[PDB]
């Protein structure tokens, strides 16, 4: 079905219908870094082209009407440019110039003045539209967002018993000796509901507690870790039986953010579970193991699960039931 | 009248009476940056050409004092530079040898001392300003705050019940398949007041809770949001009648905070109203609609609202009533 | 007397008697960004100076041994290099050759090997050279402490009541029509003290409250603010009276941090108050006016203070004699 | 024993047997950024060494087709390129070409179409390998976590008295004369426990109270600082007793962050104590001292610890001992 977010982070959303278009024109920089490799390389080109075209023109004309072409046969009469008569002349002129290689087949003499103020603006716009090029590269190179490609979420999640209370448990762990510094971790639930005044709300969102109280979700990530969230008085899920589960439409995004350890970025991966992922009943299966001074982590049971004895009822009945009992 | 903050951010502000000014040439880079296009063009150009004279007059003033202009007709007494005459001689290989060119018309001799530790000063003076000027244009280019101008906030927002409680809702939007990390969002009350001493305080300022508490505010941006803060016993709006609404003078004031994704920087985007634009028993228009497993989003209803049914008595009242009720 | 900070920032530390200084020598980069100018451009010239005089030399003696030096006046035996007889054209060839120049009055050969794997490795180590000189110097030029120079903290601070509340206050204000991003503040009060089993403590640190329970304190800065902390049973100002105060030896920290917005660097400011600075029963002068649609700020009474009336009692007191009142 | 964590930062932790590779040629930045350096050199080298073969041979083969190797021996006939008749001439122009230095003694003609279309291509494919290589180059060099050299932590921490209230402590240095920005420090207990229905968990994490409810972990760092975790009913030490303390078998993991001064970027230091280091019944000594307006620092002192007078006792027992008393 529609799970609005896919099982590897992309999501499934069109924006249409835009009117105010050219609010993309006046942030040019994110439009330029978000197009794909082929449209970028395509725009590196043309810009560079038409940059060495326009000076090679203007080189061409300064020279055209200063009447040098009428006298290229001739010792005397310094020209403006050295060995420049044809278009294509000034185009190797004008290439030689701007990229700063200058091989010095033809040079500029000192009786053709404008010739600096020319060589001056030629100079800056090139060292201006460099830098913009270079730097629109190097930012597209190394963004951050890469590494989540590396950050191993977990299979289907898990319902079960832990000191007489109710829980719901998942698996995240790492792929790397690097570290993330700052690391946490967030969970909502989407699903659909109606007010009690008529009001209806395709999807909405409401935050799952893990930690946030007690400051107990600003994890330290090594080795794989079990992130666990109790089922008490203030949870969505305090009426839901074992058989009840299966009938309800809802979903789990589960969201951890941290920052790279080599550079100083922040990045982010995201994960869903819908319905038929929440398993009733069962265990992970450890995965540390001490040899000769050293921790060794499996990845082989990474996924692999268990199952166990656990009642079938709602936490609800669970408390009514013990409270029950203690009274009597 | 006065908002203190326009519809779109920017604020109606202005400092003056300022004493001590050379702050300003203490942090000399954030001035440079803050500078619109049309001025740091010219600082660009300035600079280069300055620097450019300067040497010029150095290597011009060598020379002379040297004597090579006494013997430019010989052969033999091989002079500092070759073909350096004129003064635009000089300034042109200043050019070509700050810049990395060297056409090689003229080319510097091995019999000529302090020839060397001229051309050291140069070239390293000349990557030192080359840092500088190619630094600052990058730095303003690549900014974040331009991302701030494609994040849609909402119209004139509304006040309508809610599962038997008073709220007040708005907003918001982003325009754009990239993502917003670590998202955030606040709101503030700015009114006049006057305490109960005599002191006077021109405008103050109060937070007003949207979700600090439960950790509810740190919110997950893909489609259009409604956030709405519920009104209780300790928000400033626990005594306004429907009547009472249009006689008060108030604003509120909308800031999100975020970071770019394609970059590591932090945006930042703000908004307001005063009180044209509370509007009393309405809602919005639902935007999503399924199609073929996605998720479509209109964007031309996200300012439309429509009408509804309400009470009309501040929530004082209404705990009151229904205290008395649920009592007998 | 001793303040432990000045007025304007900076620390009386002296950190003495260090063994292992090798930890100096493993982080290079940050001791060579936190010394001064004059140090930088010493280091600069003397890296660039070595680096251009040893491949000279090894350019020398690859010459020499290959006997090119025998043969200067010969037109057959083409050499290893054109033009390269004295010490100093070796030199001239490496500084042409490492910062991408070429004059071309002396060239390389192509019958001479090994020279091609000399002009790979020279042309590798200058341009990783490079990139660590001009990285150190834009780093140092383009850091973000230089922008807490214009963030004008307040004088003296005062106390005072408010709504029968007795509350301790100050100000701040901004310099600029940018904006601080996600700005915060915080203080702490520095006071030596002596437990109950002998141990002795020379300073200690104590937070004070100033809105991190209500999130009160990630301040929106326009215009100059007052910060006020309010005297409860919690507060370590619980028991002192207005003859009480200069009898006592203690001091007052105030910390604000927050994010540059050209950049996306982060910046600090603080600024201390002794004893002398904690005037009683004052209040501040109002500085914004309203003038045709624009609110005008004044700066020449940022620090006037006036005088008012106040009761001279703890507060503790005042609750007594409250609490006593509404009983009888 | 098995510490997993080392006295200085390291961990022990083998990732072995992991299936899905290609994960590393996903995001080959950071995989380029964590290798050594006798490898980055070896990469650098390789890449810039098959560039430039790589063009030499498409410049070499352009030029045999178009038969200029048949008339190296004839005036008339302008070829392509001058002076290039063998391969390693071809190789020559390549790298003189490429990396813009242009000696001039073999230039291009005007009359061999598609010359241009090779330089273009050249020009830009140097110039995005360029900012590739430096980029990764200058990242590598300019690393935070380096930083963490220089941030002293204590040795074994001790258990006291203070108040009336059992409390562990450790210590807490600086090593320079910058700042730490936006400091925070945290402390988790790491011991292996079993849960009441069968469940075995290899190592458990759990928080500790250090001052995360009243914002009093956010410090100021200065000089030596001393961190004290106070014990009650809430801490996992609430039932230990002096005898029993050898007896168990946990480890303390404390983790501190900040930001550096110079840089935006975000460092984090971490520490561990296992069981040998708690000392029962001791204090620190004093480092700081008063000369002349300055604050003297001593660190030949920063690990000495004395020895005192201390019940030993729970402080489970502790609390019984005084309510029994105060009821009697
Ligand atoms: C050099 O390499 C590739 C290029 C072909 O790349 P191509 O045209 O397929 O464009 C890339 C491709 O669409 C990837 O799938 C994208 O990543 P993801 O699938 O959206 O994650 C990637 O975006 P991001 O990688 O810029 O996000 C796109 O740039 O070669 C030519
Ligand atoms: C290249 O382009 C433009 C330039 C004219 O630009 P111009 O002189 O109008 O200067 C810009 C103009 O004032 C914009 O309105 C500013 O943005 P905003 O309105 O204050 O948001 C902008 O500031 P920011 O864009 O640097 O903030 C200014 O730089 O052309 C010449
Ligand atoms: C170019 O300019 C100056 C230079 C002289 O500079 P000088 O030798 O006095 O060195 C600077 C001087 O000590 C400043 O006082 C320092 O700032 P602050 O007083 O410690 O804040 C500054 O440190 P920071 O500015 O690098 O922190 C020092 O670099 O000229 C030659
Ligand atoms: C220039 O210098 C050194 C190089 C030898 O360096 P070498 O081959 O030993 O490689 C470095 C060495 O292993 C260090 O011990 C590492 O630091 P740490 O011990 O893991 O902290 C360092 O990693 P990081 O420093 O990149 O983290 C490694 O790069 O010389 C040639
Ligand atoms: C060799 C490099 C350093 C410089 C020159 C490379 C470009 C001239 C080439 C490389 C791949 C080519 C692209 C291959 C992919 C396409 C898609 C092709 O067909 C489509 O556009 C279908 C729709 C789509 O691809 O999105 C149109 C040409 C184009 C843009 C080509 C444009 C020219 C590109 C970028
Ligand atoms: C072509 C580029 C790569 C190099 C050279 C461009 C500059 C020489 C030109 C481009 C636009 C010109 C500017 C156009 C705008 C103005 C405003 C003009 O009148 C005013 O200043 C009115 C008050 C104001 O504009 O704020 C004075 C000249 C000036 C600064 C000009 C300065 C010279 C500028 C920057
Ligand atoms: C012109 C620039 C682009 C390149 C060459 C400049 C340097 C050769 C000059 C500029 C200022 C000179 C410095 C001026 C200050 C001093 C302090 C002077 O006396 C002291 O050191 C006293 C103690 C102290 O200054 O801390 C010793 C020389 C030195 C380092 C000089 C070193 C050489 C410097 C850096
Ligand atoms: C002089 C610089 C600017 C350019 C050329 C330097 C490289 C050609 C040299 C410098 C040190 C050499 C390295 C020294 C270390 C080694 C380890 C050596 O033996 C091993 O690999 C054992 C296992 C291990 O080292 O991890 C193999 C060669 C290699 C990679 C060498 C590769 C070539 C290196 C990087
Ligand atoms: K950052
Ligand atoms: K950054
Ligand atoms: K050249
Ligand atoms: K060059
Ligand atoms: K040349
Ligand atoms: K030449
Ligand atoms: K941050
Ligand atoms: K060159
Ligand atoms: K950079
Ligand atoms: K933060
Ligand atoms: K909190
Ligand atoms: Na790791
Ligand atoms: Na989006
Ligand atoms: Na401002
Ligand atoms: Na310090």
């Amino acid at each position: 079905i529609q799970r609005y977010v896919r099982k590897d982070g992309k999501c499934n959303v069109h924006h249409g219908n835009v009117r105010e278009t050219y609010r993309y024109l006046t942030d040019i920089f994110t439009t330029l870094v978000d197009l794909k490799w082929r449209f970028n390389l395509l725009i590196f080109v043309m810009v560079y082209t038409v940059t060495w075209l326009f000076f090679g023109m203007i080189w061409w004309l300064i020279a055209y009407i200063r009447g040098d072409m009428d006298h290229i046969e001739d010792p005397s009469w310094t020209p403006c440019v050295t060995n420049l008569n044809g278009f294509v002349s000034a185009f190797l002129f004008s290439i030689e110039t701007e990229t700063t290689i200058g091989y010095g087949y033809r040079v500029i003499t000192d009786k053709c003045p404008e010739g600096i103020i020319l060589l001056l603006i030629q100079s800056v716009l090139g060292s201006i539209v460099n830098a913009f090029m270079v730097g629109c590269m190097f930012v597209k190179i190394s963004q951050p967002k890469k590494r989540a490609e590396t950050l191993v979420f977990s299979t289907h999640a898990v319902i079960s018993m832990r000191d007489g209370k109710l829980c719901l448990m998942f698996r995240v762990g790492d792929l790397r000796n690097s570290h993330i510094v700052e690391a946490s971790i967030r969970a909502k639930l989407i699903k659909s509901k109606q007010t009690s005044e008529g009001e209806f709300i395709p999807l909405n969102q409401t935050d799952i507690n893990v930690g946030y109280y007690t400051g107990d979700d600003r994890l330290f990530l090594v080795s794989p870790l079990i992130i666990s969230h109790e089922i008490n008085q203030q949870s969505p899920f305090w009426e839901i039986s074992k058989a009840q589960l299966p009938k309800e439409e809802l979903e789990i995004v589960v969201i951890l953010e941290g920052m790279v350890e080599a550079t100083g970025m922040t990045c982010q991966a995201r994960s869903s579970y819908i319905t038929s992922e929440i398993l009733w009943g069962y265990r992970f299966t450890p995965v540390l193991t001490l040899e000769d001074g050293f921790y060794e982590v499996d990845y082989n049971s990474f996924h692999e699960t268990y199952e166990t004895s656990t009642p079938s009822l709602s936490a609800k009945e669970l408390a009514e039931l013990a409270n029950r009992a203690e009274s009597n």
